[PDB]
């Protein structure tokens, strides 16, 4: 079925560092991503989770993007849903992801273990979890 994820970086094409982090207890949260482009986002998020402000960053750097784009995640939570190429999800958000990978020309998406020294990694990861920590 209809999407496919590219089995190698696409060489040029703009590269988005996404992150998120969320307060257990407050239940606040911030997404966002920092590109090779020079382009940032950060979204302030209410009652939500880690693995809501991470499937929320994927979003965003989605809509921001080209029709051809890579995305660097260190979430497998995310991960997996997306590489199981899901036609519909029970969560509105992840159908939102689902509908904006459909409308890509190329799309790949990579994981790197978070806090391992990953440079735009580490620029989003202090960007989204400062004040939320
Ligand atoms: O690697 C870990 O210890 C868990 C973990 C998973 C994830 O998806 O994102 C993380 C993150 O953004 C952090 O700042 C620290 C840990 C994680
Ligand atoms: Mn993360
Ligand atoms: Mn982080």
């Amino acid at each position: 079925l209809w999407y496919q994820l590219e089995k190698e970086p696409i060489v040029g094409a703009e590269t988005f560092y996404v992150d998120g982090a969320a307060n257990r207890e407050t239940k606040l949260g911030k997404a966002g991503y920092v590109t090779n482009k020079g382009r940032q986002k950060v979204v302030p998020l209410t009652n939500t989770t880690n693995q809501k402000t991470e499937l929320q960053a994927i979003y965003l750097a989605l809509q921001d993007s080209g029709l051809e784009v890579n995305i660097v995640t260190d979430s497998q939570y995310a991960l997996g849903i997306i590489q199981a190429q899901p036609d519909k999800s029970e969560s509105e958000l992840v159908n939102q992801i689902i509908e904006q990978l459909i409308k890509k020309e190329k799309v790949y998406l990579a994981w790197v273990p978070a806090h391992k020294g990953i440079g735009g990694n580490e620029q989003v990861d202090k960007l989204v979890s400062a004040g939320i920590r």
